[PDB]
């Protein structure tokens, strides 16, 4: 159903992410056969992004914000919170499911 949080380790409950929000994740990006496609761990440098704005994938918009600081969770985005039917050429397969494994680190 869209977006769905798998949740692993959890957040203090109190600080969550907000429409126009800075955001510090780290993220490991697996296609639904288990290959992984991108990650941030391997960079050692987590992600800042804006949340809720439209500048990231559906998937993300509306589920980090689900998320409080210290979070560990699996964002499991079908295709329609992702890179829908035509997919990402070269490499995001069409109507592929994506599932990301996300810290999320801070706030502003
Ligand atoms: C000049 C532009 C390059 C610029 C690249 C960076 C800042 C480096 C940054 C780490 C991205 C990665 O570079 C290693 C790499 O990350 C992926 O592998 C990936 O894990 C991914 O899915 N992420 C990244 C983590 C947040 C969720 C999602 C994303 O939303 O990413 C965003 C994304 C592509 C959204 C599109 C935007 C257009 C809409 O139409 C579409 O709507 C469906 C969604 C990224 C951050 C863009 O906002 C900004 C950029 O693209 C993509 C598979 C391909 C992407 O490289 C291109």
């Amino acid at each position: 159903m869209g977006v769905t949080v798998e949740r692993i380790a959890p957040g203090d409950g109190k600080n969550f992410p907000k429409k126009g929000d800075k955001v510090t994740i780290h993220y490991v990006g697996t296609l639904e056969n288990g290959d992984k496609f991108d990650s941030s761990r391997d960079r050692g440098s987590p992600f800042q992004c804006t949340i809720g704005v439209g500048q990231v994938i559906k998937g993300w918009d509306e589920g980090v914000t689900q998320l409080s600081v210290g979070e560990k969770a699996r964002l499991i985005c079908t295709h329609d919170y992702a890179y829908g039917e035509r997919g990402y050429p070269g490499l995001i397969p069409p109507k592929a499911t994506l599932n990301f494994e996300v810290e999320l680190i801070k706030i502003n």
